[PDB]
């Protein structure tokens, strides 16, 4: 029942699809090419005249994070009380704000601002090393004892910012072992593994 | 049990106390000045490093939008249901982007982007006239009939929109109805035109 609507490339549809996957939800993949694009009727239909686009049976919904948060909702991956529900967006508004710098650096400023980026890396991840160090000593999710939605987009931020700085997460244990305890999910292992997530470009303008 | 901490500014905790003063809420307003954020502890200090804080009860926040989520899920300002939820968050979102856009030409490109700007606005507000057509009308709140958190983040968008661009609402007959509405609310238009708002300036660098 579930349908994402995106270009030809992992970036804003990685963490709900790795959610999808692991939470073992099937769904359809709309992928729409830079010519179905360029030709101004998808676009014009898009409420924020952007992708992605979800379908949830009669419900269409724009913005990548209303979909992780609706998903966190349905499923029941948004912590288990309001106040768990507050940490977990506070941890996703986190990774948005910096996914947000990663992709400014990626599409407008790689090459002269790569240097700067990587710099200040260390200083960006370590908020989440803090929450993990706060939280059952690091060894469960970013919130609470159950994974969240947060828990998916923090992940592929990680990855993607691993490729983009390998061994970025070297001075971060807790941080270190949460990727590759939730890489190890079985069902989020296999999605990783399989060719539709790794043939598939993290970006579009083939820069990471 | 509110504590609201931040600049000497409305910037991104105007719509928080529209909507804590709207719902009779009592809070505390606790002032960082320059100097002292300059001073480095506090900063160094914030999650993010960034402000503004939020205190509810021994729960501290940070990240405006999860504050707006907070009090929104606290105070049943979050739709009626499971569908209008992810709605009011899509709405939300939209909010969130077009205040990045103006954060960014108020504070990096004033003298050089705000003509641009003001000619992309028209295209940049119309989703949401569209989305209050498409609700009773445009005759209630942006989502569902009843106000949710996403409200007074728009209110904040459209007001300080109108006075960067006055008359821009006047393309939009709904959002207009919607800001004189909404801005009539008792509680809401006392608080507008008391000092505690009107003496603070919409932003830090005193442009608008
Ligand atoms: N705030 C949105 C960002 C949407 C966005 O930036 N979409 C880009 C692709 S990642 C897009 O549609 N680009 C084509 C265009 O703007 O015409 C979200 O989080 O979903
Ligand atoms: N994503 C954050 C952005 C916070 C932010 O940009 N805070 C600014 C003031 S509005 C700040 O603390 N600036 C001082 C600094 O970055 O050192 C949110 O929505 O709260
Ligand atoms: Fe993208
Ligand atoms: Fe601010």
């Amino acid at each position: 029942p579930y349908t994402v609507v995106y270009f030809p490339v992992r970036g804003r549809c990685a963490a709900l699809r790795m959610l999808l996957a692991d939470q073992g939800q099937s769904w359809k993949e709309e992928v729409v090419t830079v010519e179905t694009w360029q030709e101004g009727s998808l676009k014009a239909s898009c409420l924020y005249g952007q992708l992605p686009k979800f379908q949830d049976g009669d419900l269409t919904l724009y913005q990548s994070n209303t979909i992780l948060r609706h998903l966190g909702r349905t499923l029941g991956l948004y912590g288990k009380d309001q106040q768990e529900a507050a940490l977990v967006d506070m941890v996703n508004d986190g990774v948005e704000d910096l996914r947000c710098k990663y992709i400014s650096l990626i599409y407008t400023n790689y090459e002269a601002g790569k240097d700067d980026y990587v710099k200040a890396l260390p200083g960006q991840l370590k908020p989440f090393e803090t929450l993990l160090s706060q939280n059952q000593g690091g060894k469960t999710f970013i919130v609470g004892d159950q994974i969240s939605f947060a828990d998916y987009n923090l992940l592929d931020l990680l990855l993607i910012h691993e490729v983009l700085a390998p061994g970025c997460l070297d001075a971060f244990p807790l941080l270190s072992a949460y990727v590759g305890r939730l890489s190890a999910r079985p069902k989020l292992k296999a999605f990783l593994a399989s060719p539709e997530y790794v043939n598939l470009p993290i970006n579009g303008n083939g820069k990471q």
